[PDB]
């Protein structure tokens, strides 16, 4: 039960940070990239390596202790993808688009996703191929059945660990997440162009239809993201996912609850 | 029905929340959510699709708490479930070029949902009136060449799962007064899927008189199609790929005469 | 006419609901909704399309209850009927690559509709003024080279079905005071059809003075074109494919002097 | 000094007309097309022929003789003949074996303006060493700076079939007494997207509630509607343009 | 800075109007507005771009009427426009024919369109596609790069305080700073991406923040920044060059008292 907002100078606070992408980081020079993608011979034999799998990013940000029951209420978000212009590097071991041409820029399938919540993002598992063998060191839908290719309600989890939950197996659970606001776009196809807007003049309001934002349990704010921008194609044609960091600025206020 | 006032009080509202699985054809025990690979007849006359190559409309009839009062559907939140699964470009796909990743799901899509107080009303329209639709499907009967544009004989209710093929039926715009429907067809073999997800978006189901669908016999009807595109295998064979759809509907008690 | 007050009361409103079938050329008894395969002239000057290769504007004139009072058209709901039929990619199509599904309908599209209290007024514009338009169609006569850009002699009324070729005529923006019209041409050979359906969208037909089309002689005129794109067969021959359009119009009685 | 609007029966008027495109008109049969486009052998030798260069269209429309001035308040406009681009049977290049002709497509520029005096132009050159042909009005004394901004290149759109589209844009440092709108969509496979309706009005009033004030009782209308390129059987490409409809409502306004 | 009332009166508003020229690299005396042709390194380690192959941010510091009570000029509105959009219709100047007998391939592919108005220099954060890229002499670039610089390294902070210097590909606006600037940009990537460029003199952007305050011009200087890489020009032989265009700015300012 939600009561009144506290006012006064001490009543507001602000969280500011960035979440780095977790694309797989196949070697010490390739932070922000995945391993080159290879294709299994069959559905049965799909067995991606961990460094080939982009994962959800998450940060748990402690807020000023509030231990009347008060909670921090997240009200507004400003967010931005950081380093969008890095994708103009078309002179770095890329594949020429045509004889004597510049390198093929990063493109193809993208997923841009962010959420703000008063607890961990709740996830539902959905598998493209239920017979995929997910690698050690990732957290993936377990006891998969063919029904996992459409909906298996056993696959419930919390986004509670960084570089662990592969993007391709998990989505926000729309049956839960009442105390989180999430937003995402998947743009598919191998040739889709990245379209990335930046400005410091856009704010998202996080209040629901009753004027209540995410309420931070135990004084923690949960920020989550995925920004798979597309694939980089190298000179020999191997393709790697490329990700970028996401900025978050969230304003919170103190709210009394019963 | 003459529509009178809304009931208030804590008992006066209820909520339905569920998901509808897609019915893309399910050609074997490992391929739920996919169709059979798509083949092409040599002529219009010989068009004879397998049942498991034809995606169908999904429908769920949701019983509501027993109630002259009727449940009125006011708001919908909906969402395609599992959008990220289409990032699996490593599973038996066709490389886009030498050493490349697999071609992702792409091509013709149909995304559709409806909320109604009775079954969705369908009108039959055939691409090719001589198509032979297979046993187990419910399809436009006594088809003529006029069925390729409009034959008013082809009326039906979406009253059964895995039955009504997507390609030969649409919502009947001459009926459906007690239903709200929304759909988009995006055609072309290279169309990129564009799938948005959020829990912050609500659709209001009220018509221009402030009246939502009224649930006859205390049943709410949900229907959906989410054909996302085609998956292309190593050999170039293509299968429709679908995803489940979440519905959350809020309803209120309304008195009627 | 001075336009005076709207009449109220039970008798004072009416509704029209119908569908217009597309007129794409209909080359044989099995191919309603399709044009003949398109062939290309050997030279610019020898362009001579056959009648069954030329999509035409559709038009219906709808009698209203007999009534100075005039029926005033206030709102429109409209929808393309049978959007899902374009998922038939298994019927005499051209494979998009080896073992692939059929190339779906795509390419140049024109979706157009109008509602008026008299016939839609047309202005003729020709791609090529030396085109020989075929007998049985109504086309810009006495064409000159100016007809490729603007020849004000080419005026007509859309007063006949299966007659006015889409490629020759557009709504005349210098006239049509008593009609509301809306169209989109999307050109290019691979453009993807994007077709939205819903029963929740209404267009208001009133002008800036709050006045809708006034139906002369108690007739309402509906017009449409819905060339969705081209179908490509196995051998690569291409034909226009069209679909029917639904109209629901609400009208009220208006007094006039 | 703008004062009040005059009301009453006599105080409004309306202009209605069509501007034809000026695409180059390479022969007596080819009104609305350019000459087939050829490509120079090098950058320094770029020398387009006149009939290969689309130009800005302009009409100066006399208004009822009137201190009062006609003030332009609203505009309805659209491209005339959009359906003509469905002719894919007229000696085009087949998209594939047995296919229909390739439709008009590729780079487009759609532009219109309404002003109480001639549109003011600023010159910018893709390649300052382009020799523009006799019979066109082009930026003079071009330098390498003309490729980005050379403020010497100022002109008025005061003549039809004369100012090449590729050389000139509206001058954003001027045109206080004009409203202009344009979109360039570039790329050889760009599909035309053309909307028509008689239900859309553009308001021409500025933030102070004042529209273009017509000097000398003349209204200036300008347009470009390069819809794309038509590809002939043999691969040669010509710009194709279409006419634009204008309807402008004007009201009498007192001025000091 | 405690922001107080706006001054009114005839002498209390002013206007700045100008154009920023693009800085694409200018590889020779005939190629203002173009980059050098793009070449591709065989490894990430060996990426060493020449200066004239690297587009850079444009910046102008515009002196305002002197105000030295403390008054500061406050930027309130912006009109802006890319100048010369129609130049991209030159498909006849030694381009690569799209097909036999066809016109020249128009400028297309990756674009970045960006503008900012601030009361002090735009603040930048460095991000690198490839941390081992060696940026050339005469450019100002992220120093002491590490592999973390490919995603976020907070050491890479700078001010856009010099023209023809800050390469577009390694710097973005720093979202943790820029309180006294309003910035807007769009990256559209992909080699076949069609330029879509709108021009009009009827559009205005309001520069006021959620509290009604616009950029306050420190030292009576207005900072304008821009990038307008429109795509690439492909010549006959297939070599590709970036092509940019100038940007118009008209900014209205008012006098604002501060404590
Ligand atoms: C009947 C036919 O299309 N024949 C082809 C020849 O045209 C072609 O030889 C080229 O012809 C050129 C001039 O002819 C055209 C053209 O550019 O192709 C013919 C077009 O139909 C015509 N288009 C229109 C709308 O009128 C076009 C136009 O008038 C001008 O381009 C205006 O600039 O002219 C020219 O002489 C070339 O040098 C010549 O190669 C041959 C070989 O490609 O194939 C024939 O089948």
């Amino acid at each position: 039960e939600v009561l009144e907002v506290k006012t006064g100078v001490d009543s507001i606070t602000e969280v500011e940070c960035f979440l780095t992408p977790e694309m797989g980081d196949p070697d010490e020079h390739l932070r922000g990239f995945s391993k080159s993608i290879s294709i299994s011979d069959t559905f049965e034999s799909d067995s991606p390596n961990r460094d080939m799998l982009p994962c959800y990013s998450v940060a748990r940000i402690p807020l000023p202790n509030l231990n009347n029951i008060l909670m921090w209420e997240a009200v507004t978000l400003k967010t931005e993808v950081i380093g969008v212009t890095s994708l103009m590097n078309v002179h770095s071991n890329g594949q020429a688009t045509h004889d004597n041409g510049a390198g093929k820029p990063v493109q193809g399938t993208s997923f841009h996703f962010f959420s703000v919540g008063g607890e961990a993002l709740e996830l539902q598992g959905v598998l493209f191929n239920y017979r995929t063998k997910y690698p050690d060191g990732t957290i993936f839908p377990k006891n998969a059945t063919v029904q996992s290719q459409v909906m298996n309600t056993e696959h419930k989890a919390y986004l509670d660990k960084n570089k662990a939950y592969p993007v391709e197996c998990w989505v926000p659970d729309p049956t839960r997440n009442e105390n989180t606001r999430y937003f995402g776009t998947l743009t598919g196809g191998e040739n889709v162009p990245p379209v990335l807007h930046i400005t410091n003049t856009a704010t998202t309001v996080l209040l629901d239809e009753f004027g209540v934002g995410p309420l931070c349990k135990g004084d923690n704010l949960y920020l989550s993201a995925v920004d798979v921008c597309g694939m980089f194609t190298n000179r020999s044609g191997f393709q790697q996912w490329r990700g970028l960091s996401r900025y978050f600025k969230v304003q919170l206020r103190k709210r009394r609850v019963k």
